[PDB]
């Protein structure tokens, strides 16, 4: 158990638990400090830490000590005896809180028992030397006013009050002769400068501080956790494992880069959470090896220690027993000490990954920042930690009896205001970057606000070094994890070996290195004319002495005029915001503009499914202009083209080493040591794959995810600025009214802020999801593939290495040099799938990753889309696309392959994507339009098969071909085995749904089957179990290849590939998404156009057509003529028959050239009667359900409706459209829909039924039924002449 002593500052010195100490950095000179033993080996000195600091530096100045902290100064802190006592009682309380839980009590016990080794690197192996400043510290015994009598004491930790900056707690170790015992296995007296009242403040990005931006936000820290965080540094120092290694160093070459001190791995381990993942596996092992090496030395010393020259009264056995337990060494029956690999592993992991701030916070239910790299905020002062009503040993601030236990409410600034106080900005110093334009206007930006982008030097290159493989050689994995539960329940973690007595010989050798500190300018001036995130956010603010502002979409005007504030919202939002109204309409205006704000912010949930992008925040570019000028042009389009990359302020240069060669050692005649060498090289090979992935994750987190973090913070600010600006305008407009008017104005400001704040929170969730998706995207598409390239390169080199090895040793392997020959091929065949959960256990990061992987659209590895008269890959994997001269492209994403040799597309796929899942798993989707057969060429049409898309690599791969009316999917495994599946449409149908008409194809492949879907419907299936490995990432050639007719061609659109099997549901959705359009379509599926001759087709009367009746103004319905020749293979009804109609636009006299017909458009349905253009009319006064339509010259009669509204009542894909007659555009008086009705005719000669072109009110209710009735006679399609259809 741990005992916390009690005492008051004014208690008498007793030379035992209350002494006059001579601090290590005092150098044996100067005065002593009253010190109190809070627990064994731990001392509290309630005075300011002054070592290495200038007295005047305790005052706030124009300088700062740390560039990444909002430094609070207060020279009066601890200047009275009562203040000192308050410090003592507070430390006593924090220590009691720490030991209130097993985990903290164990941290304390480990610290108390972790006594420094008696000596350091300079001491001979056979001795203990207590006479060094890192082991012995002195206390003055003699009466006051004379250093006549001193006495030495061993100590582990000395805690002082703060140095110049109250909120900059720090643990310091003792260096002597340029070396640190606490970094070389010995350990040494540790010191700390700590302040309990002025705690740090933080806020979660992916969260919301009490869902309030108008109130105080963020949470304040629990000083007990702040203390335990420093105690962890102490722990590492005491065990001599606070080693230095390759540090994370920030890139500072650009003005937008954050400047900070180098960050050591030990600091990231101490914090825990995701930070350890920023330390590559290479560096993890390097640190591991150094500490292990350190322990080897200590254990050798324990085997050689014979005497303690400095102090004859030191019992050697007692210390050997204690050090044996401290380091978990094992001892044989004789007394020989050695390192037990298992116990060392556990101790190491316990100290570096068990005791972490993150683990402790979770355990004590204390909230803390998410990452080391999180924006630091202004500190706050805690009123009274000694008041159990505000802070308790058991629960800290989160007291259940006050209902502050849930959601860390007790630490919430917006909730527990009675626990803290804000700090005077006059006492705060912050390092700023003053960005000046070469003129001049200057903007100050806190260094904290900039982009932290780790420099390339931050990462180890140990992967490039060679590895010697032996029958011994084994894997080396360090789990940056440690079950806190076992640690808390570990039985032999805490020593039960006697702590030696602290009294010893006085220290006479005060030699020690004392650090010297000094402030640096708090402001650094830089020159740049860039208008990036910093300037854009600045343009959205206004001076405090201004109360009348107006919004503007002009960024430059906003920067120029102090009364102009930039807004990235809609033009309409901006105009309404600057609108002035009479008192009577003010409340209405407020409701309006506030509602408009929420609508604008809500646009952050915009979808862009047609471009294969589920979520897009359209205004991010306008708001920050971050990255590659995202404020210019249209952000959505730019994002579709480049993706996540356009938002990054900087594109990092990744460290992706060529893995070092393997040197296998031979064992002539040893059939076992040789077999092992091969197996070990395989396992080692996997270690290289995992390590490389770890190296990627570290760079991603410290150079890419950090930038996206800043963008997220940037948006939160931009949104808040917009709300702040609107709030300001509302206040001004309201205050212009007299008191009498205000009384009759119904307004509630709190609720206004409430609604605005709500809109903001909703937008933040959308933005956070968008940005996280962008970050994972960059990792997966821009980083992982580059690593894979090298790893595959390494594989090959290793393959020819192992084979050649099995050759030179063929003899000593006799009848097996073949069994393992393939053993190598099958091992280096399966690559290691990247799994982020292996490199980190951070819930937020894992969820980000799993979410990304659950989105089917991220499985797209090729997506050919039209852009600037060219086809490019928008999958984000950078496939190279060469479109030769003979290919026809249009902005409707349609491309035509002709019989010309230059009508070809060459696609070189990214060879670095896990495509060969070792069992064939991928899909191909695209739209196609295949022209009708030539009647006089039916034999060749049905006989000649021709390839259209070929993807072959090493005589293996896939292919898409066509033979007449059949489309074929062919696979060819490495063995040459071939399998096919096909879809054949009928060429004898009176009316075909497929011939010369756009339709949707999707082919899916999995371990068992090959399925072909047509317009979302499964059509074919083929068992492909026999088929073996299929190489699919070869070059893709789009070209008509075979014995074709010179006239042969094929149109295609939206060709894409997925590296997974699409489900019927995915396909249906894709079919629906890609079928969607604002415009109507024609019979062939192309956009319906105005001023274009069209024959009419009726879906309910397929074989019927309209013809102006000879003697009357009506359209009789006749039967379509048909294919007349004698071929047995074909049949069809003529399509180019009947009147030739032409659709004319109704509104705006923009002439009759041509344009796209959209749903709901008002039109005139005309047709050519010889050399004249006639019109389709509806007699206004009919009372029956239907009536025949009236066809006549163009004219305007009061008795006939002449205006039609083209509609689309079908919710599902169809090329059919409906034609509605309304009383007039405005009215909701529907006359009826155009269709076909049957009439009975009985005359003097003929008796029969005849159908006519009509209008019926009956259809009005029928088109509402679900599912939509495709057979309805009011369903029409327009057929223009098309080269793809001849009759
Ligand atoms: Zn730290
Ligand atoms: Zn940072």
């Amino acid at each position: 158990p741990v005992t916390i002593n009690n005492f008051n500052y004014n208690d008498p010195i007793d030379n035992n638990n209350i002494i006059m100490m001579e601090p290590p950095f005092a150098r044996g000179t100067g005065r002593y400090y009253k010190a109190f033993k809070i627990t064994d080996r731990i001392w509290i000195i309630p005075e300011r830490y002054t070592f290495g600091y200038k007295p005047e530096d305790f005052n706030k100045s124009s300088g700062i000590f740390n560039r990444d902290v909002c430094e609070y100064y207060d020279p009066d802190y601890l200047n009275t005896n009562d203040k000192k006592n308050i410090f003592l009682q507070t430390m006593i309380k924090l220590f009691n809180r720490i030991k209130s839980k097993p985990l903290g009590e164990k941290l304390l016990e480990m610290i108390i028992n972790g006594i420094p080794y008696l000596g350091d690197r300079r001491v001979p192996l056979e001795e203990f030397n207590t006479n060094i400043a890192s082991v012995t510290v002195n206390k003055l015994i003699s009466n006051p006013g004379e250093v006549e009598r001193k006495k030495g004491i061993f100590a582990n930790l000395i805690i002082f009050g703060p140095g110049p900056v109250l909120n900059e707690n720090e643990t310091i170790d003792i260096g002597i002769q340029n070396h640190f015992a606490s970094r070389e296995g010995f350990g040494g007296i540790m010191q700390m400068k700590f302040c309990p009242e002025y705690v740090s403040v933080f806020n979660n990005v992916q969260e919301n501080k009490g869902a309030s931006i108008f109130n105080r936000r963020g949470y304040f820290s629990d000083p007990a956790l702040i203390l335990m965080h420093e105690l962890i540094h102490v722990l590492h120092g005491l065990y001599g494992i606070k080693v230095d290694d390759l540090p994370i160093v920030p890139n500072e070459k650009k003005f937008f880069m954050q400047s900070t001190d180098a960050i050591q791995a030990e600091e990231l381990y101490t914090f825990g959470g995701q930070d350890p993942s920023i330390i590559t596996p290479s560096t993890d092992k390097s640190i591991y090896d150094k500490v292990l090496q350190n322990f080897r030395g200590i254990v050798d010393r324990l085997n050689k220690v014979l005497v303690c020259i400095s102090d004859p009264n030191i019992n050697i056995n007692i210390y050997k027993n204690k050090f044996k337990d401290k380091y978990k060494f094992v001892e044989d029956s004789e007394g020989k000490y050695s390192i037990d690999v298992e116990s060392f592993d556990k101790l190491y992991k316990s100290l570096m990954f068990g005791f972490t701030e993150t683990n402790i916070a979770e355990n004590y239910k204390i909230k803390t920042r998410a990452s080391y790299f999180s924006d630091s905020l202004p500190p706050v002062k805690i009123k009274n930690l000694l008041d159990n009503e505000i802070y308790t040993i058991e629960e800290g601030f989160n007291i259940s009896d006050k209902d502050m236990e849930k959601e860390y409410r007790g630490q919430n600034k917006a909730i527990n205001k009675q626990a803290y106080e804000e700090i005077s900005k006059e006492h705060l110093a912050v390092y700023k970057i003053q960005m000046c334009k070469s003129v001049g206007i200057c903007i100050d930006v806190d260094n904290e606000d900039l982009f932290f982008i780790a420099d390339k030097n931050s990462f180890s290159d140990d992967l490039s070094k060679n590895e010697r493989i032996e029958y011994n050689t084994q894997s080396n994995y360090i789990e940056n994890d440690f079950p806190i539960n076992e640690l808390i329940l570990d039985t032999d973690l805490i020593s039960k070996i006697e702590l030696p007595s602290e009294n010893t010989e006085s220290l006479t050798d005060f030699n020690v290195d004392v650090p010297v500190y000094e402030k640096q300018p708090a402001i650094k001036k830089i020159f740049t004319d860039e208008n990036t995130i910093f300037q854009y956010l600045y343009s959205q603010t206004f001076p405090l002495d201004i109360r009348d502002i107006s919004l503007t979409s002009s960024f430059d005007d906003a920067l120029l005029f102090s009364n102009k504030v930039y807004s990235f919202f809609s033009m309409d939002y901006i105009k309404t915001a600057n609108k002035v109204v009479e008192a009577g309409l003010f409340a209405g205006w407020v409701k309006q503009i506030v509602n408009d704000f929420v609508i604008e912010a809500n646009k952050s949930n915009t979808m862009d499914k047609i471009a294969d992008i589920s979520l897009i925040v359209p205004y991010i570019g306008l708001a920050l202009n971050v990255g590659n000028e995202t404020a210019k042009g249209n952000f959505e389009n730019a994002f579709e083209i480049a993706g996540a990359s356009i938002l990054l302020e900087f594109i990092p240069e990744l460290l992706i080493p060529v893995v070092g060669a393997f040197l296998l050692e031979s064992y002539i005649d040893n059939k076992n040591k040789i077999i092992k060498t091969i197996d070990n090289a395989l396992t080692k090979r996997n270690e290289k794959w995992s390590d490389m992935y770890g190296l990627i994750v570290a760079q991603w987190l410290s150079t890419v995810n950090t930038q996206f973090y800043t963008i997220k913070e940037g948006m939160y600010k931009a949104l808040n600025y917009q709300a702040q600006a609107l709030e300001e305008i509302i206040k001004y407009r309201y205050n212009i009214y007299s008191e009498k008017e205000k009384s009759n104005i119904n307004i509630d400001f709190n609720d206004i802020n409430s609604k605005l704040n709500e809109g903001i929170n909703q937008a933040i969730d959308n933005i956070n999801n968008f940005i996280n998706g962008c970050s994972v995207s960059y990792l997966m598409k821009k980083m992982i593939p580059l690593a894979v390239e090298k790893l595959l390169d390494f594989d090959n080199t290793l393959k020819k290495n192992l084979l050649n090895y099995i050759d030179e040793n063929k003899l000593y392997l006799i009848g097996s040099a073949e069994y393992e020959k393939s053993k190598v091929n099958k091992y280096l065949k399966t690559i290691m799938p990247f799994d982020l959960s292996i490199y980190t256990n951070d819930t937020i990061l894992i969820e980000m990753f799993n979410k990304y992987n659950s989105e089917i659209l991220n499985n797209i590895i090729l997506n050919l889309r039209y852009k600037d008269n060219n086809l490019i890959d928008l999958s984000g994997y950078g496939a190279k696309v060469e479109v030769y001269d003979g290919v026809e492209l249009n902005d409707k994403n349609q491309f035509k392959l002709t019989s010309s040799a230059n009508s070809k597309i060459r696609v070189t796929q990214n060879q670095n994507i896990i495509f060969n899942s070792v069992f064939l798993d991928f899909s191909v989707s695209f739209w196609i339009r295949i022209p009708k057969y030539k009647n006089d060429g039916i034999q060749n049409y049905i006989h000649n098969e021709y390839t259209i898309i070929n993807c072959m690599k090493n005589n293996s791969g896939w292919k898409i071909s066509i033979r007449g009316n059949r489309i074929i999917w062919t696979l060819i495994d490495i063995n040459g085995k071939t399998k096919s599946v096909f879809f054949e449409y009928n060429i004898r149908e009176d009316i075909s749904e497929y011939i010369n008409r756009w339709f949707f194809v999707t082919i899916t492949n999995n371990l068992n089957n090959a399925k072909i879907y047509i317009n979302g419907k499964l059509e074919s299936n083929t068992d492909i179990k026999d088929i073996r490995e299929v190489i699919a990432n070869g070059e893709i050639i789009f070209k008509l290849d075979g014995d074709i007719d010179r006239t042969q061609f094929i149109w295609m659109k939206y060709f894409s590939i997925f590296n997974t099997e699409l489900s019927q549901s995915n396909i249906e959705e894709r079919y629906k998404i890609q079928s969607y359009s604002e415009y109507l379509k024609d019979f062939w599926g192309n956009p319906l156009m105005y001023n274009k001759e069209y024959y009419m087709f009726n879906a309910g009367n397929k074989n019927s057509y309209i013809k102006l009746k000879k003697d009357s103004p009506v359209g009789e319905i006749l039967t379509r003529s048909k294919y007349n020749q004698n071929s047995k293979y074909i049949n069809y009804r003529d399509l180019y028959i009947g009147e030739k109609f032409i659709i004319r636009r109704k509104s705006n006299s923009q002439s009759i050239n041509d344009d796209i017909v959209r749903k709901e458009d008002y039109i005139y349905l005309d047709f050519f009667n010889l050399n004249q253009e006639w019109r389709v009319y509806t007699y206004k006064y009919f009372k029956k359900e239907e009536e025949k339509l009236f066809l006549a010259p163009i004219s305007d009669s009061d008795e006939f409706y002449n205006t039609i509204q083209i509609k689309e009542y079908d919710e599902q894909p169809t090329y059919s459209c409906q034609l509605l007659f309304k009383k007039d555009e405005e009215s909701t008086d529907e006359i009826g829909l155009i269709g076909i009705h049957r009439f009975y005719e009985s005359g003097i000669v003929f008796e029969e039924y005849k159908d006519y072109f009509c209008i019926s009110k009956w259809y009005l209710k029928e088109v509402k039924r679900k599912p939509y009735n495709l057979k309805l006679g009011c369903n029409w399609q327009f057929i223009p002449k098309d080269e793809g259809w001849t009759e």
